[PDB]
């Protein structure tokens, strides 16, 4: 689904040295959307396409309301297993950190990145909205 975000995905997480990275979009132009990771890379499954996501819930759904960075530099720590349900992606791809950021497009958010680390992994570096748009 247009390669470019793909390998433009590909690109980045590997060079912004994550071991995962994931865009959130909605899944149609219907105004009853879920949101869903429609991009991923570095995977360890297909799971991913398994997550139904609404305005408000999980990782994009809170930064698609919120048009707010969230970061969780340690997931053990600051959600424990319980609360993982909420950001089913932090289960389906064993993210122990994460940073995720609003895609804005003429001052919406149409989208959001995700980067993720596994195995303890700390996060390298905090990107701002600032940030992002110099990708």
């Amino acid at each position: 689904e247009d390669r470019r975000f793909q390998e433009t995905l590909d690109k980045i997480r590997k060079e912004e040295g994550y071991d995962f990275a994931a865009i959130a979009f909605y899944e149609s132009n219907k105004p009853s959307s879920p949101i869903k990771w429609h991009y991923v890379s570095g995977n360890k499954n297909n799971r991913f396409k398994l997550i139904i996501l609404r305005k408000g819930r999980g990782l994009a759904g809170t930064v698609m309301k919120t048009g707010k960075r969230m970061v969780i530099a340690n997931v053990g720590l600051a959600l424990g297993p319980e609360e993982k349900i909420d950001a089913p992606i932090l289960l389906s791809e064993s993210l122990t950190a994460v940073l995720a950021v609003p895609l804005w497009y003429k001052n919406q958010v149409y989208g959001v990145l995700l980067f993720g680390q596994r195995d303890g992994r700390p996060l390298p570096k905090i990107f701002d909205n600032d940030d992002i748009q110099r990708k």
